[PDB]
């Protein structure tokens, strides 16, 4: 919490809020996996139709057999799903989000049934992009990613000489995309069919048509844009046709909200100088704080903003007490591992203000002319408009206008590394230290038990010579 | 044999696969045509992308053709019909067993790669995007020019004076883009890149929308063209290139795979567990090997994986520690926790049927029997089949449970807070940095301890003498009387 | 200075190259036009999808240009003509060093970016790929569209009501393709988005098939067109940007290389060794560099690497411990060792010829001289030239050692068990966790035997104490008798 915690050199550079996903506004989608060609063919075959026909088809095999397994088999019995999940063992061990993913997929049945009840006119129907309609109903979108281009090279007519060259472009023009296809579907987990379709898999599936699904299937105020180049969109596979080669798939737009009293912040680290040497402290790159709680907080799966972070599931790890007593002021429970300084890690500008370690890194001021050094007592010096205005950082100048408002002890017992190896090795030497120590107790032990021994003789000494000045002091006294 | 009944403590198997080993191989000889053939004819006009594409490529090969001409003919066949074992290995320089590998492969496939080059001719002279080299009626292997389809629907009949102009320019989009691509997978930086194996998506890359097509067409396999591409079985290697005709020989090769008998590959996965007042995850590899009363760490990265089978080139296990094994192997003493923040997907799971959850960090709400399902301190995680609730709600997820579980919790669970620990470097340091710190006060104690001895020593010697005169004094006025 | 007798230990060098600095590195400008020209007339059509790329391409650099402004059209320059001093960073924020750099090379370049950018209309007009941008006789550098060639492949000659539809979804594929990249490039997530440098990787996603021309073009060094493709050498930040004609100024900039005179980068590679009777490898950093007696870890991850050179920015060393010194410096009683599971792969080496095998884990069966290298216990590794072996075999592997080691330098290998451990977190864990019990255990120990000191102190101080006692009597005794 005190971000006094820069005197040590870590710097916040990022304070944005944490949201959480509410409710989510779905749209659903029919991949239609074979282009139409509807020009007439004579005394001529299209052998590239049979063979994207047939690589397509087994590719899909593992994720069918999935929905069969799971769907048309376990859940939806033949009959009508009521509400009561059943036969969950139909998916052998499943994590949170399978079986999660998995009542989605049963949820869905009834408007991807519907879905598929149009795939005969979905498949006669030339087009990229198309409102799949039932009686003044639209259920979805029906997407081809490769019709254009296919329209644009297809002959009105194909004849036996025609035959030849229009077998090769319509090859082409298939097989890069069947490519493609098989770096999205590999047959690697148990229940495929349960993957989450991932922004990329869906440019990769819709093509040239992702912008234009995007924008008309969802009315919200986000841009086309944001989902586009953001995480937000997620979908689904809900359903599936082999003979029709369509996909149904159900994207997803989270409702994000703003999780109150918590803020994610993100830490950088410049070089501090300590007890003689170079060093970084090493703390978490992201934190939340929740109050007096601090707990770690990479969103590396989440989508983030200049303002805000939103995260599907909460991502925390612990810290340790020694970090988090660090966090929140006191510095002599950090941590500094040495390190090899370069310009980039020396400096900072901090609205105006600049931090650096300017006993590894020359702070030449060229304005007033003075070079700036830095007291041994002092991991790094602020440098603002007081000390300087027109500072010049190694090939680097520029003026300084701002001013900042506002006890140090540090222990080397805190510059320690933080690497395997390293930690193994120092590891060893206590352990060594700790056998140095068993062997003075032994030692130690033996002689006092020896001292005991010696003690025992003193004794039966003292005896005898009291019994012998007792004798001797029958001779004149009692 | 692993107590899968490790599940008490959160780690749940997800996976069995066999594993399987590559005894042999087939493969293919492929000809990369990286000049695109251009048939229709130019007059008053000359297309110079053409030229342009031809020298940025030569260029960007030269390290991989300097390289291939160095090791072939000119020191490990020696320009002399190789006989059966490699001579002149000095010549790479400092090489892995696996470059070492290529390198006898490379002048082993020196015969068909020179009957492929031979034809460089007739294979450029052909427009195809795919073709099949022929001599004397067989088939050497399959030419490919991932851009001819596309060159061929773009240029104009005839190219002339009048089109010159726009035919440069599409002709130039097409190599230039082909180009960039190239240059994504040709960048010289190792010493011997003739040896450099070529992967699936380089292999993507050169052959472009022609890798379907030659797959089907150079092997006969059971396995389909979709396994083949989709999977990262297929591999490669240059062994052969003439840079005149922009020509590049390359092998490819498909595993023939069996199943190493008597080992499993199992993937662990831990939910967290409520064990001393905190919820807690353990610490263990997250894929292990298993054979007899062997247990290795195999993380399988390098490999290609089934739902029922992992198979590699070479095996890429790590052992395990005593401590490790002895968890795995069911004593649960001996395993680690870490304290961990947990979440909705990480603290249940299903298994078969039935669920295993952190009913303590976790709302375990059933709804048949309308009861809150208490977790007890002496269990880290409850199992929840059917006798326990048949319609469970966990966090807005409602469902059935109709299975029946198989009661082996026979033996209570002993666990210790000692085991409870962060296995994260920086944690681990400052740990270390308190036990040593600890270590030196005694270290320091002992140091003072050693001087409260010296002076016994001290007090010792004055009393024996003290204790020596006392003597004489007393036999002396003893001697007296 | 490295005794590379850490070969006998299984580690081996794999390559020696020099390191470079970049010291100066020569610009050049870049206009981006985002937005294709479509000159053919078009009557009754509305090519829906040039306004719909349009309002998406600049909600997308809405983020790069509002950002772009408050730094350089509103608190850098200041509505006035720049004069070296740079003002008002405090617009940035907290931003780091390359940032702050990069913000100064900014507002440097302004006068050239606004040169350009006002040149607008002649950049849009004109239809071509890669187009010279000139200005009296000069060049203000190129401008470019990725797209053009192929629109104008498929853009009609006449776009009339009877052509639209077609047209439309031709042209729209094209370019919701490239829109769909440049959401690839393009998401909000820092706080100075136009500072966020500009990649090979982003570079060819918007220029797609013309890079390869402009880089040629604008840069004339020595260096071919190949390697600056190839390589990633090249860099650049986006200075100037106008979202109504969508176009992107950009400053494209190839370094100056210059080596460090006594520098070196070697990397490391091992091979399992057979010490205290089990298989193991050296723990050692892949790549270190190499000064006189100074060495540090040197992982150029992000460098760029040559058979010959390697080429940074700035340092990404480590610093090394005391041990790893010690131990690349020759002193093998440092190293560490950790138990593996052997494999072909990683059982043997070939160094100018001579093989480097474990010859206990792996079977070195000599064809030739026809016999089977055996591996004694005090050698962890072997090493097989031509007076061993002519003709080898590795199990499948068959070849011919021709050359002969000389290396035999001798010095007596002292390797304690106690180097053989597990550099793994969690193993480390575990046996910290046995250290501490035995520290615990000792402390204990410890409580105990300051209990039996004090003891013994306390008889002592009694039997000093009878002592005086005793002594008195006998010089009581030793006067009232005389
Ligand atoms: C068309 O050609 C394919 C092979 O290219 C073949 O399998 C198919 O039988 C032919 N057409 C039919 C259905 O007869
Ligand atoms: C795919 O081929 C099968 C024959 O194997 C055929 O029944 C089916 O209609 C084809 N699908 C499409 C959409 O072409
Ligand atoms: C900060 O650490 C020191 C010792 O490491 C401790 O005595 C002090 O109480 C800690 N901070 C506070 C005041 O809680
Ligand atoms: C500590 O030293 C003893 C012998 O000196 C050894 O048995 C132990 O393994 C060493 N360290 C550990 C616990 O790894
Ligand atoms: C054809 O164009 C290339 C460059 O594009 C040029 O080098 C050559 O001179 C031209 N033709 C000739 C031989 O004049
Ligand atoms: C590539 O250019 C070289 C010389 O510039 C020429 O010899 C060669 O014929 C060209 N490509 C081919 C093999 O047609
Ligand atoms: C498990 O470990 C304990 C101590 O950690 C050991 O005493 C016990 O024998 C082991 N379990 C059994 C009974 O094999
Ligand atoms: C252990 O502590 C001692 C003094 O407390 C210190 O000298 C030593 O460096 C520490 N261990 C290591 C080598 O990190
Ligand atoms: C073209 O259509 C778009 C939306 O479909 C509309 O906003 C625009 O006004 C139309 N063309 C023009 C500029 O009139
Ligand atoms: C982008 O759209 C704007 C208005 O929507 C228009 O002024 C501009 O001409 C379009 N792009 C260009 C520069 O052609
Ligand atoms: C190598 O290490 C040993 C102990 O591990 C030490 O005694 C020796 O001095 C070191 N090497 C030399 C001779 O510097
Ligand atoms: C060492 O053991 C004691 C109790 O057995 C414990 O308090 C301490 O935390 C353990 N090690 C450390 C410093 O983590």
């Amino acid at each position: 919490d005190p971000a006094a915690l820069m005197q040590i050199g870590v710097i916040p550079t990022n304070v944005r809020q944490l949201m959480y996903y509410t409710e989510a506004s779905s749209a659903f989608i029919v991949v239609k996996l074979m282009p139409t060609i509807d020009s007439p063919i004579s005394g001529c075959n299209i052998t590239s139709i049979s063979s994207y026909n047939a690589t397509v088809t087994k590719l899909l095999q593992p994720i069918g057999e999935n929905l069969e397994t799971i769907r048309n088999q376990l859940i939806p019995t033949r009959r009508r799903f009521a509400g009561v999940v059943i036969g969950l063992a139909a998916l052998g061990v499943a994590t949170a989000a399978q079986v999660t993913a998995a009542v989605a997929l049963v949820k869905a049945n009834e408007n991807a049934a519907a879905i598929l009840n149009l795939k005969n006119a979905i498949q006669k129907t030339n087009a990229a992009v198309a409102d799949v309609v039932q009686a003044t109903q639209s259920l979805g979108t029906a997407v081809q990613a490769v019709q254009d281009h296919i329209n644009s090279v297809v002959s009105p007519a194909i004849t036996a000489a025609n035959c030849k060259a229009q077998d090769a472009i319509i090859g082409s023009i298939l097989n890069l995309y069947l490519t493609e296809l098989t770096t999205i579907f590999h047959n690697q987990i148990t229940n495929p069919a349960l993957s989450p379709i991932t922004i990329q898999a869906l440019r990769i599936l819709l093509g040239s048509t992702l912008p234009t699904v995007v924008e008309k299937s969802f009315n919200t105020q986000i841009s086309a844009a944001e989902l586009l180049s953001s995480g937000l969109l997620t979908g689904q596979i809900v359903g599936l046709d082999l003979t029709y080669m369509q996909m149904v798939i159900k994207i997803e737009l989270p409702t994000l909200t703003v999780q109150p009293a918590t803020q994610i912040i993100d830490l950088a680290t410049i070089s501090a100088f300590i007890n003689n040497q170079e060093v970084m402290a090493q703390l978490p790159t992201r934190v939340m704080v929740t109050g007096s709680l601090i707990q770690a907080y990479p969103a590396s799966q989440c989508t983030i903003t200049p303002n805000t972070v939103y995260c599907r599931y909460n991502d925390a790890q612990v810290l340790s007490d020694d970090t988090m007593a660090c966090l929140q002021g006191n510095l002599t429970r950090c941590t500094f591992s040495p390190v090899v300084g370069s310009f980039l890690t020396r400096f900072v500008l901090f609205d105006g203000i600049v931090y650096a370690n300017c006993r590894s890194m020359l702070c030449k001021c060229m304005q007033p002319a003075a070079v700036i050094l830095q007291p041994s007592s002092s991991p790094v010096t602020v440098i603002d408009m007081y000390k300087c205005v027109s500072l010049q950082l190694d090939n680097l100048r520029f003026t300084i206008t701002q001013l900042a408002n506002v006890t140090i002890k540090l222990e080397s017992s805190q510059i320690l590394s933080i690497d395997p190896l390293d930690i193994s090795q120092n590891l060893a030497a206590v352990n060594k230290s700790l056998s140095d120590a068993l062997q003075h107790l032994a030692q130690s032990d033996t002689y006092l038990s020896a001292i005991e021994d010696k003690i025992e003789e003193i004794l039966s000494k003292i005896y005898h010579i009291e019994n012998e000045i007792a004798r001797i002091k029958k001779l004149i006294g009692e």
